[PDB]
């Protein structure tokens, strides 16, 4: 089992780990986490110890400070660890080893960190001339999946043309054989579960010369 864990950047991940003790577990209580970032392809790197009644906690520089264990007695059986503000580079695998022999269990998780959709550009992709095919572009900059989009139209009638109602919540639309009419100024508003992003565009639909 791969536990899914999902935050926002800037807010802190709990990774829980708790664990009974057989009374047979006579050996020193030892524990390890270790991360295997997306970003590169370095693997099962040790972020944090507890071993000898002891916490090290010196390991992993781009976790430095951020990384502590959960409880105040992870002796009486939680291992879990907090990652504090949240970087998208903490994206990974973390996994907790906990050992007191003979007894050994492992656990991992698959943390994900979102960012709300950001940088979004409104954009005419192609001449806008009556006849034309040309495209209404939102494109943000950042953004975690699942996106979702809506178009408007903010000027005039305030209403979107007919033609273009079946991809309103979609990020790109294919205008054929443009109008005129179909000038004016739209909005794209972008979100996610994290929050929202929105541009403009003036869209002005002349004759082709």
């Amino acid at each position: 089992p791969e536990q899914r864990i999902e935050k926002a950047k800037g807010e802190t991940a709990y990774l829980p780990c708790k664990f009974t003790l057989s009374p047979e577990d006579q050996g020193p209580l030892d524990i390890e986490w270790l991360i295997s970032p997306s970003d590169n392809q370095i693997v099962d790197q040790v972020i944090i110890l507890y071993s000898g009644d002891k916490i090290y906690d010196n390991y992993y520089p781009d976790l430095k400070g951020r990384v502590h264990f959960t409880s105040n007695d992870v002796k009486s059986g939680d291992a879990s660890i907090n990652v504090t503000n949240l970087q998208l580079s903490d994206i990974g695998t973390y996994q907790c080893k906990v050992k007191k022999a003979p007894g050994v269990a492992n656990k991992k998780f698959l943390l994900t960190v979102l960012v709300k959709p950001s940088g979004t550009r409104c954009f005419v992709d192609g001449s806008e001339e009556i006849g034309n095919d040309f495209k209404l572009k939102c494109e943000p900059k950042e953004g975690s999946l699942p996106l979702q989009f809506e178009w408007q139209k903010l000027s005039d009638s305030q209403t979107m043309p007919t033609p273009w109602l079946a991809e309103m919540t979609s990020p790109v639309i294919s205008v054929k054989n443009a109008s005129s009419e179909y000038s004016g100024t739209y909005s794209c508003t972008v979100q996610n579960r994290v929050g929202s992003d929105q541009c403009m565009l003036r869209l002005d639909v002349v004759p082709p010369s």
